[PDB]
């Protein structure tokens, strides 16, 4: 009886399937795979990124900014969701490739430090390269490059670290208030009782509150289908984008549900 | 001109003032100098340490240790109250000479590996050897060392890592319950539209409710005057020493006078 | 098309099959896999491990050192040959769950501390969970656990980190000296004009002639294939082992072919 | 009692800012009359080979503005070894530029433990803590724009010890510049050191290695080690020293220590 193999993450095509940049505003761009979230906002004074998405999407993010003339010194700044490997996946090669520094909270920090391994819930089953933040940001903390201002409103639950991010764009002449809301899932999480993370319950339901109440005209999710996103179909990509309000609502209820069905016994 | 030598963190004459271990109960007693807190907790399966206070502090700490019958091996967990050079200073030094692990939340864990350079209110004024944490904890987690079970109560605002410890020991063959709870102090800082701490204010207040409510039969506090303790008094050291109520009364009555003085 | 699926560091099933602990000497054990090296060195103040293997290989190493009487507070050290995953594997998890401090250069803390990522040669295709070194140390320098003194002997070239390490044990009333010395090999490396190693060669040339000249009455090595040990042999595991000399010869003679194949092509 | 914490104090000399002063078409000397921080500034970025003491930091950024170097500009630090006086603004020019840090390994881990448990010193010259960006090998090459660094290792006064070398040009000439760190064991226990066992033959190779530079010009870390004067203007190097005498001066000083201590 040999030990098993190691799996690497494996994942649903459309995760890894490449798209051409997206426009949501004037200065915001989806330039991530079909089924994951990877947001280019571009300023006078060089540009950020919001996510990456998995460990092999570096190449094909670094030739979507080329596409809209952003060169690997441009970019400044790269911000987080969440530290898991289908969001923060290419983060140290992208650190290594371009001018960009990694502003994150403490706890995205310690876990993308570590490379997603002694996870709370899935333990060492999803690692991937670590990479050091360059620096902490506290909750409601904000960031200014180029004029554009981004704000940090901590969520905790999917992860410790888990945070929206939002910041005023335009689009038809008129300003545009963007929130990129991280996951509020809790898949397969034991929810009471979890020595790991004792209040997971009070941190979740302060998130799902957090996350109703976010300057939100325009919501996306690190996981598009989460805010009911479709960026495979283009122009009405976000035709049926949801509500940071309806996304929480839905949320929370799922998680009832969840917190119900493990009450027994 | 030439620029400013560099200056060191230059504390009282008493917080430097080496003592003899002070039993405070069955298992637990304080290791450290006469005005800073160090608390052994002796158990059948290692010792733990809460707080090593300031840097050069190592050494007696090592001293008492012996003088009690822990060796450097024998120190198995260290744990901090939060990562300021007068209560995590020797820590380095301590993983270094002893078996001692460090389990710290991730705002003390970050604070710790930079030495506590870049601190959100003091600069690089109170800097010191950077560790690194060998656990992360989260709020309300629990960590066990020998039958004796230390709870994690984050109560963040003196630093966003701060964190209170209570663990339950015995005495006169009776059940206490000790709870060494952070500073609650804001010396200097600025509350109200503070760039790296916009919630500082909303932090506090969430803290002095965590520290009145904490199960606290004896407080002990990181700076000893805090909790009115007098280390060099010997056995009356704790007699008049205040209650988890007192201490987060007294703390919120000084935050609010300074909270008015800045609006 | 996607891109490409992340590929896991899949081995052959003998570094995966589990052994019980096979005496090498009075105080040294084999305790990993039959075709992966892991040494418990043992003392009346506690045990050393020189190398665990593969991540997955963490339960099996703490379940041996039961059989052996090593309690995971009686783990004090590991010590490691170089930072591959196939060496380095578990020591995040060994750190998490036993006393045990890591002692390494600082070549090989700094590939440990980033998992075994943005390897010089390999890339990120043999990434493990990250842990940091508690100890760094210098060519020559000793270690002492009870009674038996740890030389580090610095042979860079399979990484650059790689170390042999050597001490004294005792077989049948009489000294033995151990030499654990690293892997020689340059497994589909570029040789010659390779930007992140110009010394390549150099480094290696020296290394042969560290490992020729080690105190070696027993050599051991990372794959026991190179040093030709049967681990599955039991009391006869050693008995065709090679020397120090022998196993730098043929090292150095493969090396010899790969760089006139290199140069030829 | 215990004693006060101490902090680094140092000769005047070496916190004397000075006005950034040209050693050759893309190279300045930024830093203190006594403590060198060299520019070298490109079309693709800037590079800082050293900063100096850690309340340096303002002032380099200063002399970078006056160079007409924003601190989106500077992309690179480069340091000749870890040490307070050499790495000390590190961190926060980290926090206050888009400058990563490029080291080798044993750099890169005194940097982390800002020069904390140093091999001779202990914890008696700290700085803030940084952390590397990128690990250079030995003899490895970093482009920017026009200008090539090369490593040399020249371990000795730290483990990590770093000539950095690259070709500039000075009035229609290349001119081969070297950066040689220190060559000084200042109390350092030579022979017989647990912590630093091959300290001797490192030092020695390391003379070798110094001797052997590309070298038309030589700075150290310490101006004064290679005869510049950087108060002197335009006068500065008149009398710099050959990479050759350097390290000539270096071993002699080094043997007569080495026999000090073997007799006593
Ligand atoms: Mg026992
Ligand atoms: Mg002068
Ligand atoms: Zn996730
Ligand atoms: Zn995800
Ligand atoms: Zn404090
Ligand atoms: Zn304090
Ligand atoms: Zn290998
Ligand atoms: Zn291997
Ligand atoms: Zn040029
Ligand atoms: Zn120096
Ligand atoms: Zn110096």
């Amino acid at each position: 009886v040999p030990l098993p193999q190691l799996r690497a993450y494996t994942v649903d095509a459309s995760w890894l399937q490449p798209m051409a940049p997206l426009q949501i505003a004037d200065h915001t761009w989806q330039i991530g795979t079909e089924d994951l979230t990877a947001l280019l906002v571009q300023t006078p004074d060089g540009a950020v990124l919001l996510d990456g998405g998995m460990p092999q999407m570096a190449s094909h993010l670094l030739d979507n900014m080329k596409a809209r003339g952003v060169t690997p010194r441009d970019l400044r700044l790269i911000l987080l969701s969440h530290a898991h490997a289908c969001h923060a996946g290419p983060v140290a090669e992208l650190k290594r490739r371009t001018g960009a520094k990694v502003a994150a909270n403490a706890e995205s920090a310690v876990l993308l430090a570590r490379g997603g391994s002694d996870d709370l819930h899935f333990g060492d089953g999803i690692t991937y390269p670590p990479a050091n933040a360059d620096r902490i940001v506290m909750d409601g903390e904000v960031i200014t490059v180029g004029g554009i201002v981004f704000t940090a409103h901590f969520m905790a639950g999917h992860t410790p670290g888990s945070t929206a991010w939002t910041w005023t764009d335009t689009r038809n002449g008129k300003p545009v208030r963007i929130a990129y809301a991280d996951s509020l899932s809790a898949p397969g999480y034991q929810l009471q009782g979890n020595p790991r993370y004792p209040h997971l319950i009070e941190d979740y339901r302060r998130s799902f509150a957090t996350v109703r109440a976010l300057p939100c005209d325009v919501l996306l999710t690190p996981h598009p289908g989460a805010s009911n996103w479709d960026y495979a179909a283009g122009a009405r990509a976000g035709a049926k984008a949801l509500t940071c309000k309806a996304y929480a609502d839905a949320a929370e209820q799922k998680f009832d549900g969840q917190l119900a069905k493990e009450t027994a016994g």
